[PDB]
C-alpha cells in the first residue's frame, strides 16, 4: 500500500527576481502565458478588454509606487470592466512577474 498526507508548499506560484518590463500597448507571449483566458477566443472574455483593466493597474502601481499597490484601490474603480475574478488575475499576475510592486514584503508571492 501507499501514503500520502504531505503539502504545504508552493501551489503552481513563483516569487519574481527581478523587476521586468511591460508594454501598455502590445501583448507579448509573456501576459498571454498568464492572461490566457481573455486569449481563448470566449464571448464574455475578450483580449481587448483585457488591456483596458491592465492599463490601469499598471497605472496605478507607479501612482502609489514605491508604495505597495492594493487591488482594493483599483477593484471598485473598474468594476465596470470584467469582475473580480478577472480584477484578481491581472493584478495578481502582474504581481508575480513584478512589473508591479516589486520586492515588496506586501506581496501575494511573499506571503
Amino acid at each position: 500500500g501507499s501514503s500520502g498526507s504531505s503539502g504545504h508548499e508552493e501551489e503552481e506560484l513563483k516569487p519574481p527576481e527581478q523587476e521586468i518590463e511591460i508594454d501598455r500597448n502590445i501583448i507579448q507571449e509573456e501576459e498571454k502565458q498568464a492572461i490566457p483566458e481573455f486569449f481563448e477566443g470566449r464571448q464574455a472574455k475578450t483580449p481587448e478588454r483585457y488591456l483596458k483593466i491592465r492599463n490601469y493597474i499598471l497605472d496605478q502601481w507607479e501612482i502609489c509606487k514605491p508604495k505597495y499597490l492594493n487591488k482594493t484601490s483599483v477593484r471598485p474603480g473598474l468594476k465596470n470592466c470584467g469582475d473580480v475574478n478577472c480584477i484578481g488575475r491581472i493584478h495578481t499576475y502582474l504581481e508575480l512577474i513584478g512589473a508591479i510592486n516589486f520586492g515588496c514584503e506586501q506581496a501575494v508571492y511573499n506571503r
